[PDB]
């Protein structure tokens, strides 16, 4: 359910860490999930343009966001 | 303050994201904090070897760890 979003170097994709040793495996274009914003969960979709970005929420960067699926 | 640990490509350092747009500003060698493992906070100290690593916790990778200062 809940995890942290991060960029994986040896795979130009963002991924989600759910546990100390439990990862999603890599997010693909179009995948949806919620981003934690203060006390609310905002629905977003990750996409690829010139670089990875989120549709549904304006953020400075995707690194370190708390997410939920 | 609780946050998420992530690799900051703008500085080559690991940093902590506390809120949607609040960041620690880049961790330096010797700085300490706790890492969430299960439902316990483990004290660590970040250092630089061949690459960044944590003294106090043997983990495959630092990306996405939940932490607190």
């Amino acid at each position: 359910r809940e995890g942290t979003l991060f960029y994986d170097t040896e795979t130009g994709r963002y991924d989600i860490r759910f546990d100390l040793e439990s990862f999603y495996g890599g997010l693909h274009c179009g995948e949806c999930f919620d981003v934690k914003v203060k006390d609310v969960w905002v629905p977003v979709r990750i996409e690829m343009g010139d670089d990875w970005y989120l549709v549904g929420l304006n953020v400075s960067r995707l690194d370190g966001l708390r997410v939920r699926m």
